[PDB]
């Protein structure tokens, strides 16, 4: 039965991507120094201790009261801006990705925990946010690709992911069987890559009074799709602390879909974003 | 040859409907009255007579210099941010339009000025800015709407657009001949309602003629303009509608996105703003 692939961080990024195209998923084995996930997981323990807010709360609102959930790290969480999110190896596998497509950004990255005595997902796809990527065919350039940080373990017993390889190319999920899937075990440190369309599955956490399994979702769309989360509130100094990669991850730079689009998308006064702004970075003249 | 279908502005819904469905598009007779498309066209003026600019213009540097352009009018002329942006029949339409697809916002809304002697645009569909909408089947819930508001009189001679009515059901363009379309000869005031993946040229303008073009897309997609450098006074003088068409509030696509898109902190940006609107505190 075909595993998950694991590479080394430094691996050849057209064999990632003929991952991708085959199995649909892959795993980075440690991309991120155990000092960057271990601050970014101080980080992270500082959000989980807020107390739950007063009034609404969009996405959470939404699901039962034990939804262990923060949204927009990169705005909490300095690790994350300044370092995680700019990872050259993330970018690259974006960046070949993404050729046909053109420019991509940070639709939405967020964290969950999910604690013990939780049950497995069903099998599914992530096409819920942007709907119309349901009607997208196999063929179509990708315009979204999801991006998985295990901040604790991921074991068979606490919920490692399960995916079905190659699913990506079936017409729809149908009910597959458990046994169909491969799981995503994995250290913090590694990551998980899956591509659009890939069938899978959270897998709960099935230890008996276990600590949290922790995890970081972070979804690179196409500039074509709407963010998720916006970036817009963040103070100017902040945004300015940033590279312009980064910049240009959180919606503050015009961007540019393929060709037949030859002019770009997030303009303003027919011109760039950052230059009506006059908007510096930490790696700009 | 059977022509554009013309609608007085009190038309029913359903009606313009169908024909979005037969035809692809239709015309709405003395949509905007009198004194506001002369109110609107003096606002442009004043924006065409401020001296060009010294730098690189995105949209206007790829395209020769008759082809005139204000870009994003609703940050300059208060008569389309005011009263057209919200028409309550443009409106109307999109609701119908969207219910299978959610929320709409405006993508863009610009001025173009044609000068005489120019030949017309090739025959296209509305689907460059955003390319993944050419890959969406004809049966996915549309995702954009173009609303075509002439300034000028669009007659024969003139330009006025060219459209071939049912090629929304052609599984491609290919290299039409002009005696397949009919024209969307209008006067000021009237508005052309063009459906997603039907089939149209500009008429060039071979006699200059004005049109506002508005797209209206899923709010699952990313805005060509971006309204988000507006003065918070400018943003909030306008009605929720407004605000929530020029992407300062939080939006909603269809289910299965049971939560909304354009928000921050599990919040309504709005609310995280504070914002208030004409009619709204
Ligand atoms: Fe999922
Ligand atoms: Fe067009």
């Amino acid at each position: 039965k075909p595993q998950l692939q694991r590479l080394a961080a430094d691996a050849d990024v057209d064999r990632m991507c003929r991952l991708l195209e085959e199995d649909g998923a892959f795993i980075l084995k440690g991309l991120l120094p155990f000092d960057v996930v271990e601050s970014f997981n101080r980080e992270l323990d500082v959000q989980m201790a807020i107390p739950p807010p007063k009034g609404e709360r969009l996405l959470a609102d939404k699901y039962p009261p034990h939804f262990k959930y923060v949204p927009n790290v990169a705005t909490t969480c300095p690790t994350f801006r300044n370092t995680v999110l700019i990872n050259p190896v993330i970018h690259a596998i974006c960046e070949a990705y993404f050729q046909r497509t053109g420019d991509y950004w940070l639709s939405a990255a967020f964290l969950r925990e999910i604690e013990s005595g939780m049950p497995a997902q069903p099998f599914h796809r992530d096409d819920a946010t942007h709907p119309l990527m349901h009607f997208q065919p196999l063929e179509a350039p990708p315009v979204s690709l999801s991006v998985i940080f295990p901040l604790t373990e991921f074991t068979e017993e606490n919920g490692a992911t399960e995916v079905i390889l190659g699913s990506h190319r079936w017409t729809e999920v149908g009910t597959p069987e458990r046994d169909q899937a491969v799981l995503a075990t994995m250290d913090p440190g590694d990551v998980l890559i899956v591509r659009q369309r890939v069938v899978h599955a959270g897998g709960g956490n099935r230890t008996t009074a276990g600590k949290p399994r922790r995890v970081v979702l972070a979804y690179f769309n196409s500039v074509q799709l709407t963010p998720f989360e916006t970036y817009r509130t963040m103070p100017r100094e902040m945004v300015e602390s940033m590279t312009v990669l980064g910049q240009r991850m959180l919606g503050w730079r015009t961007m540019k879909p393929s060709d037949p689009n030859i002019v770009g998308i997030n303009l303003i006064d027919d011109k760039r974003l950052e230059n009506v702004l006059q908007l510096k970075a930490a790696d700009s003249p």
